[PDB]
């Protein structure tokens, strides 16, 4: 219907799905990333930042248009909902909270850290992104 159909949201959710299967993990991780963005949510778990980097090496997953690649969260967010400031806004708190980061370089821990990071500094640009451009940005840095 002409309604919900030019919209990442579901291959979005076949990356998703794919970590879920190919990492196995569990449901209440997966139901824990989606409240993760939903208002303001610390998950604890570790499990859930092996999805973000696995959402991460599939980003042809996530925008099969051919837009999410690395370090190149700005075409993905372009042809969302930013403009070149916007777009570099966040990779700016991404490149930002990446630095700032503890001393714990890890595949799932060190995500987290900088994916936690991340929402706290979306409090200092005094707008809202997307769930897209929210997920999409840690995806491209990871």
């Amino acid at each position: 219907s002409p309604e919900i159909m030019k919209n990442l949201s579901n291959n979005f959710g076949k990356a998703m799905d794919q970590c879920k299967d190919e990492l196995s993990l569990p449901d209440s991780v997966v139901a824990d990333l989606y409240n993760f963005w939903k208002d303001d949510y610390v998950m604890t778990d570790r499990l859930a930042g092996c999805a973000i980097n696995c959402l991460a090496t599939k980003l042809d997953v996530v925008d099969p248009d051919g837009n999410l690649h690395h370090g190149n969260a700005k075409d993905f967010a372009m042809k969302h909902g930013a403009d070149e400031t916007m777009a570099q806004q966040l990779v700016d708190i991404i490149h930002g909270c990446e630095k700032s980061a503890p001393p714990n370089d890890d595949k799932c821990m060190k995500t987290i850290d900088v994916a936690m990071c991340f929402k706290k500094e979306i409090h200092k640009l005094n707008w809202v992104p997307n769930m897209d451009l929210v997920i999409g940005e840690v995806l491209a840095e990871v």
